[PDB]
């Protein structure tokens, strides 16, 4: 089953896309928590982290390593926060794996 | 084997710390002071201070370090989910300079994250 981050994926409705590569997605979250904040997902649809295998290792590296060079490249570098929510106790809203990650402002423990 | 800080002496064995696993890229292990009914850490066993740092062939172990996660919070139970976290610098809130991966669940996270 098709999410709304498939329809991002295929262009088929608009994204500030931040960056694009042969297997993720970089692009603002469309309701911001921090001054700035965004997502990087993957092209590959696994719908939520425990369900990824082994052979997505490389994958999901490689999402947090795009995360920190967009975060980077957008200008923060007194610091960020990275979050993967999984399931209804982790608040996960869409069922396509993301990362977010936010910066621009303190960010406060515990995180949610 | 682990670096100047604190969770280097984990790693090291030189301090407790209640170990889930431990495989030769990586150590996870229980927060001590948890902000969620179960509460722990993934850390790579190669010293990276933080993830603004890590370079491109670190992609593969930052990784596994969240397979290692979700494979956890499986084996704790955690099946109504969590949520996975990493902090860099001041703004992130981040203060033990060796990279590490918070796992959180037991309890109904909020929105926003911090
Ligand atoms: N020993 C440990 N075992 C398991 N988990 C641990 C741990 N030490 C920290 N953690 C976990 O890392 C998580 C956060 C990641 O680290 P943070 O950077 S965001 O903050 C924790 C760190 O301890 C902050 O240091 P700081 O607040 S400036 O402490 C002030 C001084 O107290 C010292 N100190 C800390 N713990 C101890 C201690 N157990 N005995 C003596 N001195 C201590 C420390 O060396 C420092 O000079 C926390 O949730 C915490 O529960």
């Amino acid at each position: 089953g098709d999410t709304i981050f498939g329809k991002i994926i295929r262009k088929e409705i608009p994204a500030k896309i931040i960056f694009e590569d042969d297997r993720c997605l970089a692009f603002h979250d469309i309701s911001p928590q921090a001054p700035t904040h965004f997502l990087v997902i993957p092209k590959k649809h696994i719908s939520q982290i425990s369900v990824a295998e082994d052979d997505d290792e490389s994958l999901l590296g490689h999402l947090m390593i795009v995360g920190k060079k967009c975060a980077a490249d957008l200008g923060l570098n007194k610091g960020y926060r990275m979050v993967v929510n999984e399931g209804s106790d982790g608040g996960q809203s869409v069922y396509h794996v993301h990362l977010h990650v936010l910066g621009g402002r303190q960010m406060h423990w515990p995180p949610g």
